[PDB]
């Protein structure tokens, strides 16, 4: 059961906070009306317009952002955690630092202990196992008591390197089912997730 | 007259080039059969699931690249304008070095004088218009008979400011049109506006 589970490790890009984008710029550069809503409108276009326009937002993704807030029910999922007194932590590609910015921005800072939040230089890139093992140690938990929420593959490639459970967020459905214990739209799912189980 | 312009200026990055992803990382990440089309897929999906995907893509953009390939017409049209003895120059945030390995990649290296590609040691960024004032001093012209060819409109912007006339293209209609001197769909319909008009 997911709620027997008393040591998690979050990643954050994807996972606890999603990139925010220029709005307003993107609807003057692909003339969305005000009255539309951005991807309604262009899924509505007619094909060879809209997959121009679609290619022009991915190619411009780093010029539109506008840095990250938090990913939907990510807050009240490590803060449900927290209270729970259950151990959390962080694996993430980000430096330490900027982790620690982050986690202060969205208000999840006193929920990790610090010497739990890894990042660039505590730990190899995922999928390397290595962040993981290095929590499990310094927990003295068997990695199968332990899970990894992300949702990107290499972080269920991650978690199934270094035994741990895995859970895949923010995707709607079961793409890697065999890489994956727990499958939730979003974080704020996976807590309803928790409590029903 | 579009053809009257001998001494052109191109933005790379979405101009001459455009980012490449794994194609196969997305259809198995996204759920997309290999029957479809990926966009046509998503655009078809209920909107909630759509929505959900096409943020997900969009957040990954950078995880998902792999390099670059010339965007369409673009060796076309340079090998054109270059045959034309027009002068060719580039104006990029890239580093000076990668700008010439991707020109090389691309086949165009031969197109440009190495003095001419402006990276980001040898100008500030859009839409600051030092880059093409450079140019125009380097090539003993008026800006008003040189052309700025972008995509963004820091590119259009950067070239009002200089003063020199402005092409958008990789877009498909005329999101700027009072910075917008020409628009084409892409590279290869600019040669044919050049060749008719
Ligand atoms: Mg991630
Ligand atoms: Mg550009």
């Amino acid at each position: 059961s997911l709620s027997e589970i008393k040591h998690w490790v979050f990643d954050m890009d994807g996972t606890l906070t999603i990139a925010v984008h220029d709005f307003a710029a993107i609807r003057e550069a692909l003339s969305i009306p005000a009255e539309d809503d951005i991807l309604t409108h262009l899924a509505a276009l007619p094909a060879d317009e809209s997959a121009a326009k679609h290619a022009w937002l991915l190619e411009h993704e780093r010029d539109l952002a506008q840095g990250s807030r938090p990913a939907p029910g990510a807050v009240e999922l490590v803060r449900e955690l927290a209270g729970r007194g259950y151990r959390l932590g962080i694996l993430t590609r980000n430096a330490r630092e900027l982790a620690h910015v982050t986690l202060e921005a969205i208000g999840l800072a006193d929920c990790f202990a610090e010497a739990d939040v890894l990042g660039r230089d505590e730990a190899p890139p995922k999928p390397h196992p290595g962040g993981l093992l290095k929590l499990a140690e310094a927990w003295d938990v068997s990695p199968s008591r332990m899970v990894m929420v992300g949702d990107y593959r290499f972080d269920l490639d991650c978690g199934r390197a270094a035994g741990t459970r895995t859970v895949l967020v923010n995707l709607p459905d079961n793409p890697w089912p065999e890489l994956t214990d727990w499958h939730a739209r979003d974080c704020a799912q996976l807590r309803d997730l928790l409590s029903a189980e």
